[PDB]
């Protein structure tokens, strides 16, 4: 079908000196792509133009964001209210309810050798699944939405813009996208590095927050990210949320997504779902925290998937310079627009 | 303590008339330092007196030379060899490993405001570091020594000549003392000056050798230099070696040093510390390179502080008129002298 209308840049020699010393020791490297150089691993080129022309089904939900945005939680809700609240059936691994299109890209299998290299402890790890984890890693997101029949519907997960999937793909699936605080994101995003082992240890939240807000990390720049999902909001087939909300004001962002997906909540069932999503609870439920990961060994000691689940913390992480900069990338980056975060 | 026994000149109508189409544009001034003629940063003389003064100590390790004769590596075998191969503790910046004893003089306050016009772009400074670097360029290199504590070696970089540092001096603290062929020197010289933007865009090569050779660049006459060094050739405490010998046997001369030092390198510790002066490896090397200035804002697009590393290469860069020029100057100089280059 459709040619894919997007070139592809390598970095300059000022970016790729940014990123190399952030994230230099994880072998999987970048591209930018499009006219808006989303950052992108190398291995996502491959799988470009198939996404671009995925076949989409009228039963398809999506959940999408920038990372580090609220998926998990909604994946959550948007999942138990397509299935008549049955949480039993919710016990299994997220990672098995939803597919995650482009998860992928992350894995280059060229450099299997290198990435027990990141880990403290290689002889440790759990070889039967690890192998296992770069083996599903190695197959396209295309091909594991394509893989699922008909007479399952299909839950998708993806941290993609809209203009690298099918344009006019809300005529047929239903959305909900997550946005919140890029101050916020940022420090979740760089903790979530620090789980994977995806950033220089010698590196600091500063150091990260340079390559964020400066378009050089992954699936950024922020704001275009946003910017395209925001652009669609009104559709009757697209719900824009933003994670700030889920802290406000639960059982009514539980009954939002409920209206959107055509389903009555009672009050009663509304509020089982918003316990269900109290975050000490959802923070030690084993299908949706990845501890199964841990197991594993790939995951660090210190970082969790989830962490906090507070709004505000960024004030913790910026000094004073750094607080004046974000203030002047999100006053430039909203100049002549209707976006608004909330909490600000 | 002991009076500083040299007067200093203007230089007169004709020399400041040729200086001054060369280097006009660069805020700082010369002035001839002494009876032999030193060229010397105005800025120099405050200090002058201290530095033919300053304190030494038993454990002090001197590297010297007429600039762009192989400081850099000397530096970096020196420090090596001195904690015993620590190659990891020399990823630190040479700057903070070394005190440039007379770096400073490059840089007149008075003058501060006039620097930043020299750039092509000074509204894309680095302001905090590069008043950082203005302000550290302030303080005299006698300080920065004396305030090494006594139980911290102390590393010292130096152009100055013999004659402007405490006499006797070898009698406290060895120096290893580096030459090079002047027609090297001149080039290399030149693109250090195009480097730094101490050179006026106008002027070429030709117009800079007519003040080198003539003893009008900084730090020269470039003989008398070399021939002081060149006297105490034979005290325990110097260690006078040629560039041109890095290139024709560099185990050799690692092995030399290491002696003067006071160490016995295996063969295998000299293989190890000469892949390290590979060129190619030292040029990419962040400690050594100083590229981290070019973020600053305050180097030139095209030239590099490590850059070509080869011998000979002047031939590219005199002409018929200027290479016989040159042939009767080195002749005049090695006359009545026992001081021969290992190239011609
Ligand atoms: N039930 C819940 N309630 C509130 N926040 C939750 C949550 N489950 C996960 N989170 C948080 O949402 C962020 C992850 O979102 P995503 O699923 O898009 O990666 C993590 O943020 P923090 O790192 O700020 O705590 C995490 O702690
Ligand atoms: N590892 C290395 N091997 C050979 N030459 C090196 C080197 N590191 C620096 N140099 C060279 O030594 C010269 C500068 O000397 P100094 O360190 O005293 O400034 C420069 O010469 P060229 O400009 O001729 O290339 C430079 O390229
Ligand atoms: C939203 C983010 C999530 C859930 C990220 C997790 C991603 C995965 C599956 C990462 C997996 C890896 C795997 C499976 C193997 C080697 C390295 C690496 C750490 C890149
Ligand atoms: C052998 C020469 C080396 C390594 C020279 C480096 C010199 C320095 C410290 C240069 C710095 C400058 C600084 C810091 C500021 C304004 C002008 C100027 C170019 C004179
Ligand atoms: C501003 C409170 Hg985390
Ligand atoms: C002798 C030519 Hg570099
Ligand atoms: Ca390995
Ligand atoms: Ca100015």
């Amino acid at each position: 079908d459709l040619p894919f209308p997007y070139e592809f840049r390598e970095l300059n020699p000022e970016e790729d000196k940014l990123v190399k010393a952030n994230l230099g020791a994880f072998p999987t490297t970048y591209v930018k792509l499009g006219p808006k150089g989303y950052m992108v691993y190398r291995p996502y080129l491959k799988d470009a133009a198939n996404i671009y022309n995925m076949p989409l089904r009228p039963t398809d939900v999506f959940v999408a964001s920038y990372q580090r945005s609220g998926t998990t939680m909604t994946q959550e809700l948007v999942w138990l209210i397509e299935n008549d609240l049955n949480f039993e059936a919710a016990k299994t691994y997220m990672s098995l309810r939803y597919i995650y299109l482009d998860g992928f890209m992350i894995y280059d299998p060229e450099k299997q050798e290198e990435y027990n290299d990141i880990l403290p402890n290689p002889e440790n790890l759990d070889m039967e699944r690890y192998l296992g984890l770069l083996e599903y890693s190695s197959r396209p997101g295309s091909s594991l939405l394509a893989a699922v029949p008909p007479t399952e519907k299909r839950f998708v997960k993806t941290h993609l813009p809209l203009s690298l999937m099918p344009p006019n793909m809300l005529d047929t699936v239903k959305m909900v996208y997550l946005a919140r605080d890029p101050r916020d994101v940022a420090v979740s995003s760089f903790h979530h590095a620090r789980l994977l082992y995806l950033l220089n240890k010698q590196s600091n939240f500063k150091d990260f927050w340079e390559m964020f807000h400066r378009g050089l990390y992954t699936l950024t720049p922020y704001f275009e990210h946003v910017k395209e999902a925001w652009a669609k909001r009104h559709d009757p087939n697209m719900l824009f949320l933003f994670y700030e909300d889920y802290l406000k004001d639960l059982p009514g962002s539980i009954a939002r997504i409920a209206d959107f997906l055509g389903k009555k909540l009672s009050e009663e069932q509304i509020q089982r779902l918003s316990e269900h999503l109290n975050f000490e609870k959802f923070k030690n439920n084993g299908a949706v925290n990845m501890e199964d990961y841990r197991e594993i060994g790939i995951l660090a000691d210190g970082e969790h998937f989830i962490r906090k689940g507070k709004a505000g913390c960024w004030r913790d992480y910026f000094d004073e310079e750094m607080t004046k900069q974000a203030e002047k990338w999100i006053k430039d980056n909203l100049k002549d627009t209707d976006l608004r975060y909330p909490n600000m």
